[PDB]
RNA sequence: GAGCUCAUUUCUUUGUUUGCGCGCCAUGGGCGCGCUCUAACGGGUGUAAGUCCCGAACAUGCCCAGGUAGUGGGAAAUGUAUAGCCGAACAGCAAGGGUGUCUACUGUGAGGUGGAAUCUGAAGGAAGCUGUAAGCGAAUCUCUGGUCCGACGGACAGAAAUCGCAUAUAAGGCUAGGCUUCUGAUAAGCUGGCAAAGAACAGUGAAGUCUAAUAACUAAGCAGAGUAAAUGCGGCGGAUAUAUGGAGAGAAAGAGCGUGCACCUUAAGCGUGGAGGUCUCACAGAGGUUAGCCUAGUAACAACGAACUGUGAGAAGUCAGCCGAGCCCAUAGUAGUGAAGAAGUCUCUGUAAUGGGGAUGGAGCGAAGGGGCGAACAAUCAAUAAUGUCUCGUAUUGCAGAAAUGACAACAUCUGCCGUAACCAAUCGGGUAAAAGGUGGUCAAAUCAAGCGAGACGGAAAGGAAUUGAUUGAACCGCCGUAUACGGAACCGUACGUACGGUGGUGUGAGAGGUCGGAAUUUCUCAAUUAAGAGAAAUUCUUCCUACUCG
């Protein structure tokens, strides 16, 4: 139980509550936020230590308080280092120094290996499903202390940043199997793919590998997900894969079903009657457009970015030109921005058919690339080479 | 640039002048009555032709094709070509109105007046004027197409308000494509990538009806992609003088002018009125200074400061539903209205609500804008002995790990085809725990048992199952009934048009735009490539507005 004391010293008390007022938390059902808990920390902190200490402590039942959600950030913040020596190496679900590309980089290199039958594998509803007894044993095979059991037990049947740690933990018995019939796989968590050779190797896979997750862990695998494809109908943490006409290379790229999510929030972005800014619009639309492409960086967008920029651009002429609301105003913007009175002024008084008007001519010499890569929209294609070509 | 394609309406609104009361007047409408006309101009049928019927010159539309245009012909359709109506999102004139600006006069001043410049002269009364393009142009009756309406409300609650279904990780429409299967005329309307409504232009186009004439020359289905300030489809009922597209009857009315009517009506016309507040001046008081000079500053409040309050004479000047029944102030019980008849009373009959007649009555009824009090409505807030548990022992059970010895060499797990084939990855026949194999022995545990719990048994801790009073509703979006006007019949609008009555919704922020007025910069023109200047054009800032979009 000298656990106990690194779990409740006081400069991982202030460090997991750094993480909760950075990690900016919600109330729960009781309502309580994360402003309060300096005076509730004064007040309450020898209480809620003693109460750890002598293993007599309340639960919470979505989101928990932030009093539960600060004490297991607290736990899993000195469960983590002694479990990270016993994680296989291709596990990439919540880990420090560990992201979803990782994971998608070391796919590609076992796919490229010469291993292209995917055993995808869906486990359904996995926190739900778990034995808590199992689980907990689990744990207690090299874990000193054991008060987790309150809050597994009283949280599900009644989460943070402890429950994804406990889900490596439960599947780490899984890539220990995996490592052991020397089967090459990757695994974000609760979503792991297994790369094999040949298609009824793939199915043996299949089968053995539901048999012990069903039967030696604990869990039962969704069967109507659970396919046996090849990388090229894979959707995998975003993901899709193709093969390249180069040597042997597969390619990664980003899945229809993504791609599709980013358009739905482009249009959204750049609807023409939001009431907001075009300055406004540039901004959140080039913070969608940075945090879609340093995600997706590794695969292949170059047609696909140069296809949504395009979009983009005449989406934001519709937007801009929507805004300027009145042939006078289409019409003097027009001339200022370059084009003739005449034209302006037969353009502008189609100030009506604005998706027809900003597709071609007039417009599209006014409102230019030039003219809107200096209003401040950041390109696609060119953000997608300067990141990774 | 969007995706070889690709070149667009030189337009107006829903959004920013005005919006009060009372009175007058039609140049508007209603009912009469007269006088003229009415089918290119002629004929016929006839008692009666505006109606019914027949007659042909040539200009456009369309066809005849001759890549397109020009000569020569031909089938429908239209015009010249019905009396006459109307006047464009067409021009011109325009009485008037606004201006913190420039200038002359004037007043002590608040201000006023006339000019100059500029905006405007409007969808609600100079019932503005003039000239048009285009459009229209005959009672009734039947049939039919299109459109619109049967509120609003993402179409729920509500409500006096047509039904049903669908509709936002988007119905539906539309735009540009892709793949398969494959005779025209009239012309309301529909559509043109979507806030929705109209106009322009273009393409199409329902229902009937008409026409199948002549001569040649020089589209549907299918999946997707893109695009929305949301409605779409069907049933039922109604409207339809933009004199709605037609078809059939129909000897049927239509138009202009004049004139009557204690006939009716209208918001920018004409008279008149103007409080409450806001300023200006002069007197008195209240004071800084020793009755003599000053009385404001702070948008405003609060609060300092001598700077406050009356009285009189003046000046500009109102005027929009948002939650308001009623009362109070002052113009004011005055203007106005009423004896061709009020209030009050009775009686009859309507609406969801506002009402409308009839009898009696013998004289009252009665404004404007602004502010205050405020019943009420909507929202938010405040005052007003069981079970389960607490902690001790008892019997346990869930899940690790270690393993005396048995039973089978059979269970797991991982690479994953065979033949034809002169060589096929089901590119060919099958099959996907297919061949051929590699690796770990597998299971049961007699016993032993960590750590965390979990319900049971027993004895001692216990506990208990309406009103009042405040604050907010700043500002808006509409919609419907009746009366009444208009743009542009419907739709959409004119501050929800306005007046009264009824009914839902948004919530004090940001953005975008418009802008009477002012200031500045540039590009010109002007002289002569002088002028701080005059005529401009464009842009920016400022003042004002939030009806618009999103929350
Ligand atoms: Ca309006
Ligand atoms: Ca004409
Ligand atoms: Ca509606
Ligand atoms: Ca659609
Ligand atoms: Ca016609
Ligand atoms: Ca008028
Ligand atoms: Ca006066
Ligand atoms: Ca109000
Ligand atoms: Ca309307
Ligand atoms: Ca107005
Ligand atoms: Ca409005
Ligand atoms: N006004
Ligand atoms: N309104």
């Amino acid at each position: 139980s000298n656990l106990m004391e690194q779990i409740l010293s006081s400069d991982n008390l202030n460090r997991a509550y750094l993480q909760v007022v950075r990690n900016k938390g919600a109330e729960g059902v009781d309502g309580m936020k994360y402003t309060e808990l300096k005076e509730h920390l004064a007040k309450n902190g020898e209480t809620i230590k003693g109460q750890l200490r002598t293993r007599k402590y309340k639960p919470q039942p979505g989101v928990p308080t932030v009093t539960d959600r600060f004490i297991q950030q607290a736990i899993a913040q000195v469960l983590t280092p002694i479990y990270e020596e016993q994680f296989h190496d291709h596990s990439y679900g919540f880990r420090p120094n560990r992201c979803a590309q990782q994971a998608i980089l070391t796919a590609l290199n076992i796919m490229n290996d010469g291993n292209d039958w995917i055993v995808d594998i869906d486990l359904e509803k996995f926190f739900d499903t778990v034995n808590h007894d199992k689980l907990m044993t689990l744990i207690g095979r090299t874990i000193k202390d054991g008060d987790v059991i309150s809050i597994v037990r009283k949280y599900l049947v009644s989460g943070g940043n402890l429950s994804p740690l406990l889900a490596n933990i439960m599947l780490n018995e899984l890539d220990k199997e995996m490592e052991k019939r020397g089967l090459n796989f990757v695994r974000y968590a609760d979503d792991c793919i297994i790369m094999v050779g040949s298609e009824m190797s793939a199915n043996r896979v299949m089968r053995n590998i539901s048999r012990f997750i069903e039967e030696k862990l604990g869990l039962k695998v969704n069967m109507t997900k659970s396919k046996v494809d090849r990388p090229s109908g894979l959707k995998y943490l975003g993901f899709g894969f193709y093969f390249d006409p180069r040597a042997h290379q597969f390619k990664a790229k980003p899945h229809a079903k993504s791609v599709a999510k980013f358009k739905k929030r482009m249009k959204e972005l750049t609807c023409r009657s939001w009431g907001v800014s075009n300055s406004y619009k540039v901004e959140k639309l080039n913070q969608l457009i940075r945090g879609w492409i340093n995600y997706f960086k590794i695969g292949s967008m170059k047609t696909l970015c140069k296809e949504l920029d395009s979009r983009i651009r005449y989406r934001l002429r519709m937007c801009i030109w929507k805004q300027w609301k009145t042939p006078q105003n289409q019409e003097k913007n027009l001339v200022k921005l370059g084009i003739d009175r005449n034209t302006a002024r037969r353009v502008a008084y189609t100030g009506k058919r604005i998706a027809y008007v900003c597709n071609k001519g007039a417009v599209n010499v006014a409102i230019s690339n030039k003219r809107l890569a200096s209003f401040g929209l950041i390109s696609m294609l060119d953000y997608y080479i300067e990141k990774c070509v």
